[PDB]
């Protein structure tokens, strides 16, 4: 659990997000699909783009990466209440696209990433703390999720 200390630390963070979604969401896939390139077979979609630049000018690399974070925001707002905004990820991620949590692990490494190359300031130790922790409670829920829909991923 975390306090509630911790989660205003997420949900500060989280508004500067909130400030420019789609770059964001571009910086992190683009920094995935940098540090684990494995990923991108698993994103069928736009997983020919050759550069860094290709990358940047993909609309539809753009739309996902709002559609990530948009779902994700809903999720840290509940504060860990978000069994009603987890349960239709988990199926889909789980029965559909098949992610095994180290890829939920690599994209958590890239959220991080991302938020302390832009907002350094407002990304300190304490901040980062708490967004680990709400990364990992996200991972925790989904993979018990998983499991219950038979996944072991
Ligand atoms: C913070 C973590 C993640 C969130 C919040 C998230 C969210 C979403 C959302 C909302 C969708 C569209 C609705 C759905 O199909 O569920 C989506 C689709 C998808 N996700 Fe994720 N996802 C995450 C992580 C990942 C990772 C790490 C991968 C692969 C490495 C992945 C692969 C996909 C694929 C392949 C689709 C289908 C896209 C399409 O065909 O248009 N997801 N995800």
């Amino acid at each position: 659990v975390l306090s509630e200390g911790e989660w205003q630390l997420v949900l500060h963070v989280w508004a500067k997000v909130e400030a420019d979604v789609a770059g964001h969401g571009q910086d992190i896939l683009i920094r995935l699909f940098k540090s684990h390139p494995e990923t991108l077979e698993k994103y069928d979609r736009y997983k020919h783009l050759k550069t860094e630049a290709e990358m940047k000018a993909s609309e539809d690399l753009k739309k996902h990466g709002v559609t990530v974070l948009t779902a994700l925001g809903a999720i840290l707002k509940k504060k860990g209440h978000h069994e009603a905004e987890l349960k239709p990820l988990a199926q889909s991620h789980a029965t559909k696209h098949k992610i095994p949590i180290k890829y939920l692990e690599f994209i958590s490494e890239a959220i991080i990433h991302v938020l302390h190359s832009r907002h350094p300031g407002d990304f300190g130790a304490d901040a980062q703390g708490a967004m680990n922790k709400a990364l990992e409670l996200f991972r925790k829920d989904i993979a018990a999720k998983y499991k219950e829909l038979g996944y072991q991923g």
